């Protein structure tokens, strides 16, 4: 397999479906990349059970402890967590920042160390250093932000390309920031594009400003990026998120909802979430959701998970999460499916009348 | 399959092995069963994968919620939690007394009560209810409670063979106390032989009075009970225990030490136990234990099983509790096997030599 390669198979107005294709294993995208020195709650065989095809990497927790020489050490992070297709690692920023320099960040986190960890790890997919720029932001903060985040753009390209092993088996996104402000988008898309990167992601977006608002910006924001290149959009989201994501030419997603909400008692259905500690559930036998494939609503009732997470029981997280990250994939499917059919618009109608 | 069948295939001194045959399923004895709306952090499939037939369902918890009642409307305990095997529910007693009077516990749970829960919850195996007499205690004191324990085993069998149903498809096991003195345990031996059960327990042990006592006791009291019925020792225990045990002739058993000490950071091995948080783990990259069969020592290391206990991962009390309970049958079978071919003494001996 080569070290990286995107090809789009199928298209519907923004929306594309395809492949890439990595030494570790091939991406069906629309993906969704579930959110990680585990995916709480479950093991790995499980993950893949669900139609995962790549994971998301949690490098701030890991440079934390084990550390990333130490999991170098012990074979990097595939073979410590038992994975062994492609893991997309984030850079590390944003946990941090949730002191700034044009050095990096002290809390000393800079572009050059960013990468070195990711490397460390292991990483399939590399995302460049960067920071999001809170919201609201003014022009002013937005532009200096975004303008820092180029440099760092620049920064960490230099530094992957530095590393041989790592330039020649692993891939490199760059990340759009700008803030809601269409000219400063247009900027950051320019810069990205001239550095040259794998694959481009969204940033800056999922921090306040709300759906309409999130839709406007990725209306103008990913047509900016090159087509030809995949398009991931950092930290989304919600089912309806994505189905309208996805509609304006996002091929890639991550985010903690489907895990967190899962322990919390919140099950993802075609008819909407529900939260499995209500009473109403106490009895119910039937599975968390009428269609859904996966295992636990093969196997288990509503009642019983409502019981468990009653109980604080582990199985119930184990259970709520698998169901919640087999319902993504699934959507992710469905997705995929409709698009190469060419009847997305109608899925994404579908869906939403629905789910709401 | 008879609704229970106890064969003794092979023996050595007063240890056996052979075989208890119920509707459901199975047994193989010496057996162990792991105790329990769950067995914490594992999915039956997984209980099942490490070699357990049977397991020991949780009246007291289940009792409170979701209540014995519900359980019953939602089609009994099997259903419930997905174990379709044999089933031996405890009869509530040992926890709730952990005000008294010859009717039963109010805390009001009595035999007649205890009898009809675990009914409700689908029992295979249905202990009678008894007072688990607290070390130290006085010669009259112990047959006090001894003779109380007698009497509500009278009203248990009564009541269990006013059940139609459950006398037709389950078994009950009556239970000796009398503390650790020999006179009261062929007293209560007696008592329960002439009132007949499908299996005898070995009572009141496991309460502070330490192995060499616990050993003493077994010594005279096990003989007391039938040769021809399961003898199940409640509530042991460590390893070195079982093999004790099973030295004297016990042919069951169950304790919470696999799954709670899992949870812990400690890991049974045939070089005795370790706990993994121990900072000499962390770059271990063998397998928790040399020899062990179990998918846990399959793929993933000390050091990996080391930092998810240390982050207080979920993913840690899994592969913790099933590595032990994988670790307990494998000692059971490697209990069965030796005694069938005559060598369980040297077992016993080679064991403890590594173990300590
Ligand atoms: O610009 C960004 N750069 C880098 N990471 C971002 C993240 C973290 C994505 N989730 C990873 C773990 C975001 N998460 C959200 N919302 C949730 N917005 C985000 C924006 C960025
Ligand atoms: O006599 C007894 N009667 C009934 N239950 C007993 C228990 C609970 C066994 N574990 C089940 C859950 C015991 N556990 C221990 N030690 C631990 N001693 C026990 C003695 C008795
Ligand atoms: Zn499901
Ligand atoms: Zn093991």
């Amino acid at each position: 397999r080569p070290r990286f390669s995107f090809s789009i198979a199928a298209r519907e107005g923004k929306a594309r479906t395809g492949t890439i294709e990595m030494k570790r294993g091939v991406i069906r995208t629309p993906a969704f990349m579930p959110v990680g020195a585990t995916v709480k709650a479950l093991k790995p065989e499980t993950v893949r059970a669900t139609g995962a095809d790549i994971i998301l990497g949690n490098t701030y927790h890991l440079m934390l402890r084990p550390g990333a020489e130490r999991i170098a050490k012990l074979g990097g992070l595939h073979s410590f967590m038992g994975w062994d297709r492609p893991i997309l690692t984030d850079s590390g920023g944003y946990q941090v920042m949730s002191k700034q320099s044009e050095e990096g960040v002290t809390f000393m986190l800079s572009p050059e160390r960013s990468i070195e960890i990711q490397h460390l790890l292991g990483s399939d997919i590399v995302m460049a250093f960067d920071e999001c720029t809170p919201y609201p932001a003014t022009p002013s903060r937005a532009a200096s932000s975004m303008e820092r985040s180029m440099r760092w753009a620049k920064r960490s390209r230099d530094a992957f390309d530095s590393r041989k092993e790592q330039a020649e088996n692993a891939a490199l996104f760059g990340i759009q920031q700008g803030s809601v402000f269409e000219n400063l988008r247009q900027q950051s898309a320019d810069a990205l594009a001239e550095i040259g990167f794998d694959g481009y992601a969204v940033g800056g977006l999922a921090v306040g400003e709300g759906q309409d608002e999130m839709f406007r910006v990725l209306d103008f924001s990913v047509p900016m990026l090159p087509d030809d290149k995949p398009h991931y959009l950092m930290g989304v989201g919600k089912p309806d998120d994505i189905v309208g994501a996805v509609e304006r030419g996002i091929d890639m997603f991550d985010c903690v909802l489907p895990t967190r909400s899962g322990r919390n008692g919140q099950a993802f259905t075609w008819d909407g979430p529900i939260n499995i500690r209500n009473a109403r559930f106490s009895e119910d036998l039937k599975p968390l959701d009428s269609e859904c494939h996966c295992a636990v609503c093969q196997k288990w009732s509503r009642a019983y998970i409502h019981h468990l997470i009653r109980a604080g029981e582990i199985l119930g997280a184990m259970l709520m999460t698998e169901h919640n990250i087999a319902f993504y994939q699934q959507l992710m499917q469905k997705i995929r499916d409709s698009i190469s059919e060419g009847r997305f618009s109608q899925f994404a109608q579908d869906f939403r009348a629905r789910y709401f």
